[PDB]
């Protein structure tokens, strides 16, 4: 029947409900359980896809349903390379789904701590190995802020990891939109946790893509720890007080020292004086893998 799937997303996103399979849980997302399933023709050459699949029950409010569709539309821009993709829409059925490119191994926040000491395929990065996840979540990164978006919400469980260990950005419910004005402030009650967030968006509830690069110092530093919760030792409250006063996460253990240097530059205290995400790229182009010059916003004709 009738709902708001056939009005909020274009018919030209819509995939048909028989080309999908449902297989097992992946986990619960914002809006209802995600699934692991089969798309039969929906990438470019593919008979098949693996895929992920969210879902909205019939049984879901007409509200809860059309945040679940803006948020879809939102994502249907991004197309790069170290953005999850979305791939379609089934609207005309129930429940509602939308579906996303598979990332076999998970949020990086609980794929960095199944690599703890404490399966023969997964040890500890090497610096290489973390600079290739760094270069690769900056990408992604420089891809918003360059098409006007602040992210908001940089973190390691809202980044994924694919089969071949590709990193990417992977949660955009907090997306907001910055063209014309460059900044989003937020006027009322906000859900983003406290340990991510810059000095300034604590303090005034300023978000710019320098705010976006001190919660990617963050997440360096979880890729360092992998996995720890940043300033463990102090409430929300005091994290708060801690890091609005200019205080900074200490140097993990064992860190290699440079990419502790540039936690360090995205966490200067004056916004201005981070690096761009094009500047962090640039810092490590020549570390990362061969395969970066073919598929990154980095070295595409959009930058
Ligand atoms: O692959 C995925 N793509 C998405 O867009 C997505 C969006 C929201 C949510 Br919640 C999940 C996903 C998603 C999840 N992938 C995903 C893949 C595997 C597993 C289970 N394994 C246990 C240890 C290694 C991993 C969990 C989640």
């Amino acid at each position: 029947s009738f709902s708001a799937a056939d009005v909020y997303v274009p018919d030209e996103w819509e995939v048909a409900r028989e080309k999908i399979t449902m297989s097992r849980e992946l986990g619960q997302g914002s809006f209802g359980m995600v699934y692991e399933g089969v798309a039969k023709g929906v990438v470019k050459d593919e008979p098949e896809t693996r895929v992920a699949i969210k879902t909205v029950n019939e049984a879901a409010s007409m509200r809860e349903r059309i945040e679940f569709l803006n948020e879809a539309s939102v994502m249907k821009e991004f197309n790069c390379h170290h953005v999850v993709r979305l791939l379609g829409v089934v609207s005309q059925g129930q429940p509602t789904l939308v579906i996303m490119e598979l990332m076999t191994r998970g949020d990086l926040k609980s794929y960095l701590r199944s690599l703890r000491p404490e399966n023969p395929v997964l040890a500890p990065p090497s610096l290489s190995k973390m600079i290739q996840m760094a270069g690769e979540i900056a990408d992604g990164m420089a891809y918003l802020n360059a098409n006007k978006f602040v992210h908001r919400d940089l973190a390691a469980r809202n980044c994924m990891v694919a089969e071949d260990f590709t990193v990417k950005i992977g949660d955009f419910g907090m997306t907001r939109d910055i063209y014309e004005t460059d900044y989003y402030r937020k006027g009322g009650k906000g859900l983003l946790p406290v340990r991510w967030m810059s000095p300034e968006s604590l303090k005034d509830g300023v978000f710019t893509t320098y705010s976006d690069v001190w919660s990617f110092g963050v997440v360096l530093w979880e890729i360092a720890t992998l996995a720890e919760q940043p300033y463990q030792g102090l409430s929300n409250e005091q994290v708060l007080r801690f890091v609005m006063e200019g205080g900074l996460l200490d140097k993990p253990d064992n860190c290699p020292d440079m990419l502790f240097e540039l936690m360090r530059m995205c966490w200067q205290y004056n916004p201005k004086m981070r690096p761009s995400f094009l500047e962090i790229i640039s810092s490590i182009k020549e570390e990362m893998e061969p395969g970066f010059r073919e598929v990154s916003f980095y070295y595409s004709e959009e930058n």
